[PDB]
Formats: structure tokens, C-alpha cells, sequence
């Protein structure tokens, strides 16, 4: 059971308080297990149906709702954002040598879904714009509308002309802001009726459900201004701010503030394998699910890198990362192998050529130690 | 018989003093043979289990430790060797035009695996630092304890930054030193409990066996200063200094330095079809060998070289040679064939398309004849 | 009204215990404006810097040489587009060797020019990094000086060279291979020719491969610390072991790259005659024309500049003698356009600065030095001359 190893290790070195994980196989669980508390100064034990903070592991949710509304005829792939929302018309490009220009080219909602709009990160180490997003607050200030949060976003430059160029970024936050443009409705609203409702996952939301408080895995690392260097891999409790909200009725993003569990997140998984819910509901069709999935943005020497830390042999498609090159990668896997991840070191995958999905859960942010992937790796091992 | 007359022909023409051959296809002998003599002296016919120093042929044992040792979470491809073995912290790197400047990228296990960490060999013809491997008698100190050798090594710099081009090098010893970092257990004591036992190679080793002596293949060549150009290719016996001991109960490495034997490396070979040994006891998981199997380096037009010997049509991976282009070899292969060779001639073969594995042992150092490709040939030639 | 910035250059060198002895003169118009000496001419005694204190000028030997190349292409003995092997065919089907261990044939014949540009392919014994300098070393070129020029240039001829012959520039025993050529061209010695075309015509009475007869009383000690180093040794005053690289008294010794021993007043000499070609009473020995050759910028070079052994010539181009400033906006030191020379490995170093009709030589003896008292003796002289 490399799966326990890898997670007892980690918990008997004092680098996470606790982790949950689960891998299924044809939709019917064959690994799973847990290691460690829900917390190290208590040492409760990890509760059923334990909650996290799932960071970006939000992205693959709501780029899968854009997927569906594309699929409806809400707004296709080259709609320019512009056209749902024109605080984003007239954008301006800034670069390292501090010079501004107009952009060459419009935002579409592809840019958004491949991060080749040109936006950034709050925390984006060395970024030209980065400073303009942390002095905003935009990822800061939780409390903030996300309608509000854009007209600030809006009135910054991108960082490079729209489509020339590849940087992780808000963007699916500006996606969530363009969906509810688009159809008049909330992003949570959608998210739930169109997804979560359909694939039973009760625990997942912007808010903490009504009995959740006991269940919230707390959350560890010293992980604005982008660090030098890694802080020290040690578990204290992460001081949040006002980024992430329990109880905000209007709390709602696209790149993240989602809470889950490991049952949710893996329910969202499986179904990624099909497009159908288990009794055999379409969610989305097998030929807007292929494209999708499909490997849509290529790397070059540097390789796919977020704020320099290398995804090996990947690729990007319109939902995450996806595997194009075995013998490039880092850690075990399979030709389109995909998913995501989160800053407080949740991961997932989905494997089609074996029918398999997994998801880590633990909440760490800042780790410098790649759980998620050790995980994969020991769970493809023990197939 | 092409296999019979390529060896006879080679014995016949005073090339190499004895050989033998042998070719399974699914587990099971299906072309072997043996020609000429132990040593030339004597005229003493090859021994049953005649044993032979394989030289480089240790590489592909030695990484394949490292991919059984990744899967059991010891370590893992992206792991900085600085973190096992500070001794290669800040590491320089030197030009041909005498410039040396701190490398800009850390070595890592990948590195080790693909001879991308900048690294050379005490035998490189023209290389900007070969010499001063020399003047430290990497090679030729086989005395020395492994640990003592890497520290004499770790002083001195790389020939490119690690990660951006590729050498042949003496990487793998620094990758056996690593393990016994990482672990802290001695190579030879590992490869003995996680290969050589489960496999029943019980003539392989750094040290001869006890009943041995007699069983000993004589070792000829002429081939420290690189020549400019070959030496004649004849039968004269190797004076091979203290590079090689037969007793020495601490001599281990990882590039080099075993004994063993065809039956002892046929074990190997067919174990590398699926990962498993015979009784179907599992050494690596299939998604770990297809990661350690997938083609890493690509070469430009030059291709892969080595002193300026072409290797025509492959490309390398995490254990060895790897045939990706039938287009442009030079014998006869079919895509995905892999395996290596050694400094005295010894040269073996996987070729999963037809479930095939070859091994060509004989005893010749500095050969002017690719014998083991001759062979290859031949075997491929008689299915 | 500025200070004597030389002699406190010198005297701070001394002082600070990196230099055993020092001379310097500086000549505007061919005649001394300033001048001096600080030290001793070996710490063990202190004993006095001899007066005509003898120093082995080591590469200061390559513009010599290279001199004496353009009398004879004036002469009409060669041409700078002579190919070399026409006069040795031991030269004849010369390989190149790269850092990737592969070796081909040479596709340009190695000329006269090549070798007084070192654009020849040759490198020297101890470049590091180099291809081919193991093979210098294991072959004993610069170590082994008894050997006769002739017999070691059969040894070095069958060595490949480390580029094609005129694509690319790297500072080389090309020097030595030119006075063997020479030897070859003529039917005379290399030693014989610069007695009879160059130091007796100029006086250098002191100058040559052997130290002259009253000679061992006036050799300057040369202090400093095989196997190219990755990283200088430290810069202390310990007497220098040469091994059997540069006998005294070896009537057969001669080399075009290095081996000469000379005094301050003979080098000056050789360098006052190279603002105009003549000797002092007016004898021509090189026209203005084949001066103009001589000296007219020849190599040009790229981002890293001029580098040997990685280290800058900052703003120097090569000609057939050696260094010319061709951009005071990239030189590191004080120096006008057109200004030009060489130095040796025991620091000794010179210039020639046609503007201000102005030489200037720094006479001292350490190897390996850490300190580079050329550039900076130059740059106080330059200071104090408007």
C-alpha cells in the first residue's frame, strides 16, 4: 500500500496535519484512506465527510460549467469578452521595460479558459502587473462582489496582447463575471443547479453548509508580497484575511473559494471520464467533452511553469493540465492523464486509459513538497 | 545460423578471443552459442558460467534500482541531489574557452538517470575538463570508497548547465552515491536483496565469487590520455591497473565496476519485457517501467553520440538506449528496441514488439568492430 | 603638474609585498620623460636591481618575432598569404579536433598570416577547457626546452589543430611555428636573423636566447606558483620553479613565442623604433607601408571581446604584433586609439602610443600574477601626459 506510505510519511514528519484520499476504478472506489488530524492542536480525527478549501481545484468546476453553456449556445469559444461586458474593451498591455501599449487583439472566452488573455496573479512573483493586482486587493478583498472585483481588474493592463502567450492568471475568475453576463444568472446559482445538484454533491459551495463547522480541515503554511524563497515547510495555521469567507451569502469567484470533500470532488472526477452522471445523465456530450479535453496549448523549452515550478510532459487544455509526453514527465502517469490542483495542496487526476480518477485531500499552503503528485504516482504504481 | 558465423568469423580473424550469445523470445532460449576461447594463452575453452566484466552494462542495473527505489518514495525524478549530498551545492560550470561561471539549474535525479547533469568521463577526447578527472584518477582510483570519489568530484565543474544538453558521463556513480544517501544502505547491498536475489543472479557482483578465478573471461585491448585515434585492434591482454579489483569487499559503483555472467544478464534482460521476474514476482509496477522506458533526450543532427560514435535512430531513456527512428538506424531493430552495452564489448537487447531479448558477452576494450550490433543484426535477421 | 603616479604604482606594489623588483621607462620623441625603479632583485638578499637588469620577457618575445616576419615579407622571402606547408610539409593534411571529441580534416591551408594572427588553430599547453591542450602537455611543447625548435615542431605538426585555419581567433603557440617557417624560408636560424636584422641594428646588446656572457649577475629572480588551474593560486612572493622550460645557457635554444631575455633599455629600443620603422640614426627597417600592414587592426571581435584564458583585453583588436586599442569607450584603462603592444607571463608589459609619440615598458618578474601591473603602469603614464 504505497498510498499509506506516502501519506503516513508525510504526517510522521510533521509536514501536513492530514490527508484523505480515494482512487477509483470504473466509477467504484479501489485505494483509499487517511492519514493524520484535522487539526495538531487538537488532534480531532479526521471527521466524516471532512471539508477543504479546494483553491484552484475550483478552475476544472467552473470551466466545465463554460463547457456546458458553450454546449447550450450561451457564447462560443472566440465570443469576445468584450461583448458581455465592456469595461474590457480598450485593454492596454504593459511589459518588464515599463512600456504600455493598446492591445492587438480581443479577449475571448477560449484566452480565459486557456490563461492566454493575458491577465495575471496577485501573487505572481517578478510580474510586470502583479504589484497593481496586490495595491487592487483583488484576490485579498473576499468580501468584495466579483461584478465589483472586475471593474477594478478591468482597468488594468494585461501583462502580454491576447492569445501570443501562456501565464496561469485570474482569468477563470473573469470567466465566472463573463458566465453571469452572459445568461443574467449567479455563477454559484448555475454551478449548482447544472453540476453539483445533478452529481449529489451537497458539501459543495462558496459558504460552508449549515453543520460544516466541525467538519472544516484546518488549514496550515506561511504561504502579499511574492516570497524570494520558499518560507520554511512547517505547520502552523495559515492566517487567511478576509480572501476566504465561511458565511458570505454574495461570496462567489471562479478561480477559486470552493469548499468540497474527497466524496464530492471524486463524484466531479468520475463524471469527467463520460460527461454523464452514474445513472447515465448528460452532462455534456462526448464531442464538446473531447474538445475540451483536447491538448490545446503546447509548451516550449521552459516547459508548462507556474511562477517557475515546472508540470512535466504537460500540456494545457480548456479544464487543467493533460499529459502529452510520457517520457517527459516527472512522475508516473499516462497519455492524457488530466486535472488540477490547489494552493493548499489538493490534487486530482483523471487517467481514461485505465478508467480511473484520484483526488488528495490536505490543506497546506506553500508546501514545498509535491504530495499530489507522490500520490498519483503511488497509486498508478499499485495498478 | 548468422549468429554462429558472425562469431566464428570475428574468433577466426584473431578480433576477440571467445564469445557467447544468447537470444530468448517469451523467457525461453531460442538461438545460443559460444565461439573461440577463455584466453588465447591457454586456449582454455569458455567456462559454464563463464563470467565477464560488463562495464557500462552496470548503468542500466544501477537506474533501474533508482526507478524501483522512486516508486517506494525514497526519491523521486525531480529531487535535487544537493538535498541527499550537500557536497553538490553550487556547482560551476566550464567552457572550452576556459570561462567558468555557478551553474544556473541544480542537479537532479533526472539529471543522473539521462546524463543531462553536466557531467563527463575521465576517457572524453577533447572535453573541456576530462582532465582534470584524470589528474583526480576517478576511473583509474578503483580503491578508493565511492563516497571518498564523489567528494573529489563535487569540487570540480560541469561541462554544461544541468537540464540543457547531453553528455555521457559518470553520472550513474554519482547516482549510486545518492542512493546510499537517500536510503542509507550501500549500493551493492541493495541491488543484491531488490535485483540480483529475486532474480537468481547469484554470479553477479563487484567482488568475483569465490569459485570464480578459473571462471573469469582474459580481457584484451589495448585501449589514460584519449586517443587521437584508435589502436590497433589486437589480442593482446588489458592491463587494467586498480580500476577493477576481483576481491575488494568495499569496491562498488554505479557506472561501471560488476562481474556477471549471459545467464545472470539474460534474468535482467527478460525481466525488463514486463517488469516482473519469471514467477511473476513484481520488481516494478508497469506504469513505472513505461515511465523509465519512454523516450527523455532527443538528438539533433548529429544525433547520439558518444567520443563521436554514432548511435543511429535512438533516442536515450531513464535506463539506456531506446531505438525511435528504424529510418535512421544502422542494423537491423524495430522501434522501441533498448538496452546498452559495455566498454569491453559486452552488448544486450529488449525488444518488446516481438517479447526478445539478446546478450553478446566477450572481453575486448578499445574494439575497432561493433560486435554487438553485428549480432543483434544477425538475431534479428533469423526470426 | 600631476604627481608621479608610476612611481607610486611601483612603490605601493613593492610596499605590499607583491612585486620583488620593478623598472619602468617611459619615452616621448625617443627620449626618457620618466623613469624608475622600486625593490629589490630578489627578497631572499635584497640585493639591488642590477643596473641592466636582465628579465626573461616571455610573450614580449612574440612581437619580436612577428617583427622580423614583416622585414621578411618585405624582403620578399614570403607572403602573408603563404601557405605554411609549402615551406614544411610535415604541415601538409592537417586535422581539427572539437570539444565533442570529433576530428576532421582541415579545410583551409594554414598561411603566415594565420600564424601571426592566431588564427592558425594552434592553442597552447596550458589552456584550459581547450580540446587539445592535454595533448600539448603530454607532448611536453612549452616544458620540454631543450628540445630543438625543429623536433618539437615535428611533434606539434601532428596534433590537430582546435578550428579550421582563419575562422576563428585563439592566442596559440602559432608564434614558434612562425620562426620555425622562418628558419625553413630562409635556411637561417631564428636567432641568427634577429641578431643581424634587429638587435644589432638597434643596440640590443642583451637581448637574446642565452644570457649574455656577464649575464648571471643581473638575472631578476622571478617569483609565482602543468594541469591548467581552475582558479588562480594566491599571488605571493615564492621563487618560481621553470624546470627545463627556459635554460640560460643552451646555445641551441631558440622559440618564436617566448625565451628571450632582455633588459628595460633594450625593449625600449624595440619599441621606439615601432613609432616609425626606422632606428635612431635613421636606418629603415621596416618601410612606412609594411608598418601600416603591420599595425592596421586585423582581427575583430565579438560579445566576450578579446579573451585568453578567458581574461579581457577590453577594446583591443589583434594585429600581426599583437594588441590595438580600437575603442577608448570600451578599454578598461587609460590608453588613446592606436595604441598597441603586448606583455609576457611574468608581467612584464609594453605599449606604443602613436598620438602622443610616446613608448613605455614595466620590467618585473612574477608568474601567475593576480595584479595587473602592465595596464596599470600605462594608465599612470597616460595620466601623466596630457
Amino acid at each position: 500500500d504505497l498510498l499509506t506510505n506516502v501519506a503516513e510519511n508525510y504526517v510522521n514528519q510533521d509536514l501536513f496535519a492530514g490527508i484523505e484520499w480515494r482512487i477509483d476504478q470504473d466509477g467504484k472506489p479501489i485505494f483509499q484512506g487517511c492519514a493524520g488530524v484535522k487539526d495538531i492542536e487538537t488532534r480531532t480525527f479526521i471527521p466524516k465527510n471532512a471539508i477543504y478549501r479546494i483553491y484552484s481545484m475550483t478552475k476544472p468546476i467552473v470551466s466545465f460549467l463554460a463547457m456546458m453553456l458553450i454546449e447550450r449556445g450561451v457564447f462560443r469559444l472566440s465570443s469576445p469578452i468584450q461583448n458581455f461586458d465592456p469595461r474590457f474593451k480598450s485593454m492596454k498591455v504593459i511589459d518588464q521595460h515599463a512600456h504600455i501599449e493598446p492591445a492587438t487583439a480581443l479577449i475571448t472566452i477560449e484566452h480565459l479558459l486557456t490563461h492566454q488573455a493575458g491577465f495575471s496573479y496577485d501573487f505572481s512573483l517578478g510580474c510586470p502587473i502583479s504589484a497593481h493586482y496586490r495595491d487592487a486587493q483583488l484576490i485579498e478583498d473576499g468580501g468584495r462582489d466579483l461584478t465589483d472585483m472586475m471593474g477594478v481588474l478591468a482597468e488594468l493592463p494585461l501583462v502580454f496582447h491576447p492569445g501570443t502567450q501562456w501565464k496561469y492568471s485570474i482569468s477563470t475568475d473573469v470567466l465566472a463575471h463573463i458566465i453571469e453576463c452572459a445568461t443574467g444568472e449567479r455563477v454559484d446559482d448555475l454551478l449548482q443547479r447544472l453540476i453539483f445538484d445533478p452529481l449529489d454533491m451537497q458539501d459543495t459551495g462558496f459558504s460552508l453548509p449549515l453543520d460544516g463547522a466541525s467538519r472544516l480541515m484546518e488549514v496550515y503554511g506561511m504561504r502579499g508580497l511574492p516570497a524570494l524563497k520558499p518560507a520554511p515547510h512547517v505547520l502552523v495555521p495559515a492566517d487567511l484575511g478576509s480572501s476566504h469567507p465561511t458565511d458570505d451569502p454574495d461570496f462567489r469567484r471562479g478561480g477559486h473559494g470552493l469548499y468540497s470533500t474527497l466524496d464530492d470532488y471524486m463524484a466531479f472526477a468520475n463524471m469527467l471520464l463520460s460527461g454523464q452522471t452514474p445513472e447515465g445523465e448528460t452532462l455534456l456530450s462526448p464531442a464538446v467533452l473531447k474538445l475540451a479535453l483536447a491538448p490545446r496549448v503546447h509548451f516550449g523549452a521552459r516547459g508548462m511553469r507556474i511562477n517557475d515550478e515546472p508540470f512535466a510532459g504537460y500540456s494545457w487544455n480548456l479544464l487543467g493540465r493533460v499529459m502529452t509526453d510520457v517520457g517527459a514527465a516527472a512522475y508516473a502517469t499516462h497519455l492524457g492523464e488530466f486535472g488540477w490542483s490547489g494552493a493548499a495542496a489538493t490534487y486530482f487526476w483523471v487517467d481514461p486509459t485505465k478508467n480511473m480518477t484520484g483526488c488528495v485531500m490536505t490543506q497546506f499552503l506553500g508546501s514545498q513538497h509535491p504530495i499530489g503528485s507522490d500520490m498519483q504516482a503511488a497509486a498508478m504504481s499499485m495498478l
